[PDB]
């Protein structure tokens, strides 16, 4: 591992509803928070041994947080993944999740060619129970995306946007989630984001009954993460993530700040 290039630098986003919702109104409250989730998700990664090696020492770390204190004012017409309106049904708490992280990536395209991954936090209440989703490690035929910006031309935003991203949301079924939920789903999220892939049930190694530790975190299935596996990368996802970690990391990540 190239101590000069272990580390993915972060653009962390923190919406106008994170703000005033898991914020307090306050930007002291709302950094703490995402600082401190960042830096617990990190001793997650740093930890791990992809190789089952040596090959360990690769994290996260915040390069910047951009703090969206009110809604962004649109036109009509016009959509921003700050508006104060969900889309597309400005019924629901919240945005259709899909067209959110694609609105995201849009909006931030210029800082994303600029940091290994943008990630956006918020407060809204995906439905039936989603907590996050993000750009990389998926099987759909023709997806791409995760750690260094890679390009897309958007025929309908008729510019490049990256695909470097990810959200994760705070807020599921009318209530705050845990912390300790929290950490998991920005893992499990960014876990796509270095290469991993859902853990199917059809390995037992990669998908643990209950009594053998419970689920590891690309689970497909969310737990509140009590049992011993939760905060954890299956080898399946460690296998996946290591076949390119390291030229990822060659690519765009950068030397750990003290
Ligand atoms: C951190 C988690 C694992 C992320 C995933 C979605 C995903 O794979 N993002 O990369 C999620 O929201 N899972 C939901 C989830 O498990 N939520 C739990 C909290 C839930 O609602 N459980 C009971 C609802 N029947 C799904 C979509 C499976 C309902
Ligand atoms: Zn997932």
């Amino acid at each position: 591992p190239d101590p000069m290039k272990n580390t993915c630098k972060l653009l962390v986003v923190a919406d106008h509803r994170f703000y005033r919702y898991m914020g307090r109104g306050e930007e002291s409250t709302t950094t703490n928070y995402l600082i401190e989730l960042i830096d617990r998700v990190d001793d997650i990664y740093r930890n791990t041994a992809w190789d089952n090696a040596g090959f360990k020492g690769y994290g996260i770390q915040i390069e910047q947080i951009r703090i969206l204190k009110s809604p962004q004012e649109v036109k009509p017409g016009e959509k921003h993944y700050n508006m104060a309106k969900s889309y597309p049904n400005e019924e629901k708490d919240a945005w259709d999740v899909k067209m959110l992280l694609e609105q995201f990536s849009f909006d931030i395209a210029e800082e994303a060619s600029k940091v290994c991954l943008a990630h956006l936090f918020t407060y809204q209440d995906f439905d039936m129970g989603t907590l996050g989703l993000a750009y990389g490690g998926s099987p759909r035929a023709n997806s791409h995306g995760g750690v260094c910006p890679k390009a897309y031309y958007s025929p309908v935003g008729k510019k490049n946007i990256y695909l470097n991203s990810g959200l994760t949301s705070t807020k599921n079924y009318g209530k705050t989630i845990l912390t300790k939920e929290a950490d998991l789903v920005t893992t499990h999220e960014l876990g796509h984001n270095f290469g991993a892939e859902h853990d199917p049930d059809g390995l037992a190694e990669c998908a643990p009954n209950e009594d053998q530790g419970g689920k590891y975190v690309m689970y497909p299935i969310a737990v509140s993460g009590d049992h011993e596996n939760n905060k954890m990368f299956s080898q399946c996802s460690k296998q996946s993530i290591y076949k390119t970690i390291e030229s990822k990391a060659q690519e765009c990540f950068q030397e750990r700040s003290n």
